[PDB]
C-alpha cells in the first residue's frame, strides 16, 4: 500500500506516534517519506546480509525474522513480512520498541540525514488531524 501523506499522518497519530518518546508526528511522516516513499511493501538489502522492511525500513539484523539473516535477533517477535502489510500496526508497534532503545530516531539513517533539525511540521501541514 502506498499511503498518501495525510493518510499516513492520520494512521500514525491514531497508533500513538505523535510525541512518542518526544518525537512530533512530522518526524515520523518525514522518516517514512525518505525510508520508503510511504510504501508498506518497500524492501532493501543491507551490506551485512540483513534486509530492511516496510514503511519505516525495520532491519532483520535486530527486529524481525526473515529466515535469511542467520545469527540475528527478532526483538519485535514477528516475521519481517508482517512489516509489509497495508495495516501499519506491526510496523508502528515495532518502531515504538526501536525508538525506545536508547538511540531515539537516529536508528533511522534517512531521519538522521534528511529530517533531523529540519521544519518537520511541514510534513503534516494541510492535514485534518
Ligand atoms: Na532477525
Ligand atoms: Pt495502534
Amino acid at each position: 500500500k502506498v499511503f498518501g501523506r495525510c493518510e499516513l499522518a492520520a494512521a500514525m497519530k491514531r497508533h500513538g506516534l505523535d510525541n512518542y518518546r518526544g518525537y512530533s508526528l512530522g518526524n515520523w511522516v518525514c522518516a517514512a517519506k525518505f525510508e520508503s516513499n510511504f510504501n508498506t511493501q518497500a524492501t532493501n538489502r543491507n551490506t551485512d546480509g540483513s534486509t530492511d522492511y516496510g514503511i519505516l525500513q525495520i532491519n532483520s539484523r535486530w527486529w524481525c525474522n526473515d529466515g535469511r539473516t542467520p545469527g540475528s535477533r527478532n526483538l519485535c517477535n514477528i516475521p519481517c513480512s508482517a512489516l509489509l502489510s497495508s495495516d501499519i500496526t506491526a510496523s508502528v508497534n515495532c518502531a515504538k520498541k526501536i525508538v525506545s532503545d536508547g538511540n531515539g530516531m537516529n536508528a533511522w539513517v534517512a531521519w538522521r540525514n534528511r529530517c533531523k533539525g529540519t521544519d518537520v511540521q511541514a510534513w503534516i501541514r494541510g492535514c485534518r488531524l
